[PDB]
């Protein structure tokens, strides 16, 4: 509350170490679905189902912008990447199983470095 703080948790190495968690994001080999934006034009279904499309290469532009305020909101959208996926494939696919492997693989480099 007013002028009663936490003790300052050290958040000067975030930007850098989600960069690198990101790098290893994509340079994945499962990482192929997630690259891109899904081009709206050719995928019939997704743009009136996926409300907030989120892939790599725009989290990467916002990342390199300053658009994340903290580590939370980065989660918040790499999450967003395989729930989508999720939402539009299945399971038993290349996508569903690459989105399953990848959320894994986030998952665990996200526990690793921040945890």
């Amino acid at each position: 509350s007013m002028s009663v703080k936490k003790p300052k948790r050290d958040d000067s190495k975030d930007l850098a170490l989600c960069s690198m968690i990101l790098t290893e994001m994509e340079t994945h080999e499962d990482a192929w679905p997630f690259l891109l934006p899904v081009n709206l034009k050719l995928v019939p279904g997704y743009k009136k189902v996926i409300k907030k499309p989120m892939d790599f290469s725009t989290i990467r532009e916002k990342l390199s912008s300053g658009q994340y305020p903290n580590l939370e909101t980065f989660a918040l959208d790499v999450r967003l990447v395989f729930d989508n996926c999720e939402t539009f494939n299945e399971d038993d696919s290349d996508i569903g199983r690459a989105g399953h492997n990848m959320r894994k693989y986030f998952e665990k480099k996200w526990t690793d470095t921040f945890k």
